[PDB]
Formats: C-alpha cells, structure tokens, sequence
C-alpha cells in the first residue's frame, strides 16, 4: 500500500514501510530510532553521538551538511528520502539525484522570513510525526507523542507569570550570542508559542546558529529574569574541545548582578539540543521550564 503524503511542497505517493530509507532531518532522528525503523544511511557528523543510527556500521555515512557526499542516496537507491532543517538546501539537488524516490521535506520555517514561526514549529512538529507515523505504520506511536506534545506546551504556558522578562542564548566557543525573539535558534519561535516578554531587542536580528553577538554588557543591562541557554558545542560529535555552557554563564562577571543569575533562574536545554531539536527534547525542556517557572 502507499499513502499520499503532502509536505510544503505538495503531495507525493509515498510506500507503506518503504525500503533503503535515507534519513536527513535532525528533528525526527529520535522517532524513527524509538519506533525501530531501519534505515539504510543518515548524515552522522550532525547528529548526536549517542543515536543508535550513529553507532550502527550497517548504517552508510552522508556525511556532514556542509560537505556532504549526495551520490551515496543514489547508490542507496532509496524509496523514500526524508530531507529537514539542515539538508533542507540539498532538496531540489536529492530530487535530481533519485528521481524514482518519494523525496519529502520535513524543513519548516523558524527563519527570519516566517511570520509565524511559533506556530511553524508547533505544527511542524506535529506534522512530520503524523506522517512519519502514516509511513512507517506506527499512527498510535505518532498520536501519542502529539497528544504529549500538546500537554507539554500547556502546562509550560501555564507556568510562565507573564511578566518575568526572558534573555535567550546560544553559547559555542565560550561566547553568548543572542537568540532573538521570533528568529533565534531554537528558543526564538518559543518567544511566540508562550508570550515570553523580551528581556531586549536589537537591531538585525537573524537565526545565526551561534547566536546574533551582542556583548555580555548588553546582557547584564537589560537585566533579564530567567537565561534560558542553548549549548551548541556540547550537541556536536566534533567539538571535542568543547566548554560546557554551564562553566562559561557561571564565570561570566557582567552576568553574576543580574536577576537571573542572583535568583538561580538560568536553564539549560539538554545537551543534545542543538542536533536534536525533536518533539522528544521538547517535552524534556517544556517539562523543565514547566517546574522552573512555577
Ligand atoms: O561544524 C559545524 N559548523 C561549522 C560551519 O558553520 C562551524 O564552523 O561552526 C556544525 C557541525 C554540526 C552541526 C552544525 O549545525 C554545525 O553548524
Ligand atoms: O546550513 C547550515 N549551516 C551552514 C550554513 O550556515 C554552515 O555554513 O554551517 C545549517 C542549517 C540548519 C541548522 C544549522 O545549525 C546549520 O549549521
Ligand atoms: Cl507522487
Ligand atoms: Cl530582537
Ligand atoms: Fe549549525
């Protein structure tokens, strides 16, 4: 059987239980490996070293996005290949290379040109669950992680006063960079999802991976309630050098005065995040922002 599987594109008739998946999207890794799909190669330099896909030899190697080897989907010669966030760019390129392949794009936008990235998240969260549940047969897996999704966004909602001001950061190299409400990686959509107020705002926002710089300075001025900490470096098999973000907010003296830090309300997402930006870290995080802000 095969099901008609609309993603941003339009609609292509994708296999039930396809076979020699190619898999490209960092937010639905963690899905297909609780949900035990077999996949045939995945791109390991951006994902994170524990994933079982990672570690599996019978698992071909793509490569990183910035210098990844495509010819090898086509000697995969996949049914199915599913494109996301940081492949998103390969797509038109994938297409070419196997054109008997249902290619789906999971990448929704959280960029500066969306005018509803809160909602682009939540619902393209949700979407890529429920039709990678409608291909790979698993509907009351994808039902039940949706239905956790959803609790999980109420109850971090209901957590949050409406007043406490929000700083949002990307830490990578010991430097803080900003994520801006709406556009910041990974917490600016949230901006929108729970009505956080800003703790600033500047000029030029972007979704620079590392955080839009700003000066520490800057920071402490606009003396935030809660830090709210991306830790890029630590999501990154490659980054071996790394400085956990904890270690770099906790000796960062311009933001030892401020509300946040004197109170002790700084959190961290978890380690993963940053290659793992999935309905499954979510509910980690919602559940961690839910008791913290209470
Ligand atoms: O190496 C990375 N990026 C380099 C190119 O932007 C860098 O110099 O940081 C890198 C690795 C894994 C995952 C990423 O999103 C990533 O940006
Ligand atoms: O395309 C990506 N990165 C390249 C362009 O900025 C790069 O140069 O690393 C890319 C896409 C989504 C998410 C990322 O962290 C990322 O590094
Ligand atoms: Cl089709
Ligand atoms: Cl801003
Ligand atoms: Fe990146």
């Amino acid at each position: 059987s095969t099901v008609e599987i609309t993603d941003v594109h339009g609609t292509v008739t994708v296999p039930v239980n396809p076979k020699n998946v190619v898999a490209l999207d960092n937010r639905t890794f963690e899905t297909l490996s609780d949900w035990g799909i077999e996949l045939a190669a995945v791109p390991k330099p951006v994902m994170p070293a524990d994933s079982p896909y990672v570690k599996d030899e019978s698992v071909q190697d793509i490569g990183s996005h910035g210098e990844p080897n495509l010819e090898i989907i086509a000697a995969v010669d996949p049914e199915l290949v599913i494109v996301g966030q940081r492949f998103a760019r390969f797509y038109d390129d994938i297409k070419k290379l196997v054109p008997n392949a249902a290619v789906i794009d999971l990448n929704f936008d959280v960029s500066t040109e969306a005018d509803a990235p809160g909602e682009n998240l939540v619902n393209g969260l949700k979407d890529s669950t429920i039709a990678l549940g409608q291909i790979f047969d698993k509907n009351k897996e994808a039902e039940q992680l949706v239905a956790d999704f959803d609790q999980a966004i109420a109850e971090a909602k209901s957590a949050y006063n409406g007043t406490d001001t929000v700083m949002s950061v990307v830490v990578s190299g010991g430097n803080i960079g900003f994520s801006a409400p709406h556009s910041g990686r990974v917490w600016g959509p949230m901006y929108e999802i729970f009505g956080w107020t800003p703790a600033l705002k500047i000029d030029g926002a972007s979704s620079d991976h590392q955080g839009d710089d700003v000066s520490v300075e800057a920071i402490a001025q606009s003396n935030p309630d809660w830090i709210f900490v991306l830790d890029r470096d630590a999501a990154v098999s490659s980054m071996t050098d790394a400085v956990p973000a904890q270690d770099v907010i906790d000796k960062s003296p311009a933001l030892q005065k401020t509300t946040a830090v004197s109170k002790g309300q700084i959190v961290y997402a978890p380690k993963d995040t940053y290659t793992n930006e999935s309905i499954q870290t979510y509910l980690e995080l919602f559940e961690e922002l839910a008791k913290a802000l209470t």
